[PDB]
């Protein structure tokens, strides 16, 4: 598996990308933030592992910003995998009602905080988590910085193909795909869990994306 990389997105935003095997497919990147505060750094979902949470705190840690919390924008490991590192460091982790009761249901360590609504401001001003309703899982949620207008999608971000449909509200995806769209057609960049960083446009295809497997009711290179 290769190392954890970070790479600078926006002033006091960085991509943080890790890696998972899939077996015999190959290795699968995902994306999170780190988004820097006031002087302080805020991750925006973990990776899949303790070793790579603990690197990635450290990273920012040893520099000088202190790391003062975790959203994880869902249950799944590829967005929760550090909270358990993290909550043994006593480092504040978040995550939504719904996404700690899907933890706690499937045997897993839950977020310290949670929060319920439409909206939750994690940072006054500056980190606002949005739930646009069921898609990818019943519990997705994103995450807004209104100072770069960058979105965090994650995996309700699904542009050319909606993937894993295990734990998917395929009823439900094109009304919160529709209600995500109006909510954040301002977005400079949207970022999803594997695919590439893009634009608004994202919002579209995603939607257009979910309105289209309704009917029809790793990545696939197969062409
Ligand atoms: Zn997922």
């Amino acid at each position: 598996l290769p190392d954890l990389k970070i790479e600078k997105l926006d002033e006091g935003v960085y991509v943080h990308t890790s890696f998972e095997e899939v077996n015999g497919w190959g290795v699968v990147p995902k994306h999170g933030l780190v988004v820097l505060v006031n002087a302080e750094a805020y991750l925006i979902d973990t990776p899949f592992t303790a070793k790579d949470t603990e690197k990635l705190v450290t990273w920012f840690v040893e520099r000088g910003y202190k790391i003062k919390g975790s959203i994880s924008s869902h249950f799944h490991s590829d967005s929760t995998g550090g909270i358990e590192w993290l909550n043994s460091r006593s480092i504040p982790t978040y995550a939504s009602e719904l996404t700690n009761e899907l933890l706690k249901k499937d045997g897993k360590v839950q977020a310290t905080n949670s929060f319920s609504g439409v909206n939750y401001w994690l940072v006054k001003n500056k980190i606002e988590v949005f739930y646009p309703g069921p898609g990818h899982t019943p519990d997705n949620v994103v995450v807004w910085l209104p100072e770069r207008k960058i979105l965090f999608g994650g995996g309700f971000i699904k542009p050319y193909g909606l993937g894993n449909l295990g734990d998917a509200n395929i009823e439900a995806w094109p009304k919160s795909a529709k209600l995500l769209k109006s909510k954040y057609g301002k977005a400079k960049l949207v970022v999803p869990s594997h695919s590439e960083v893009g634009d608004a446009s994202l919002l579209k295809l995603t939607l257009e994306q979910a309105v289209k497997g309704l009917n029809e009711s790793h990545p696939q290179f197969e062409k």
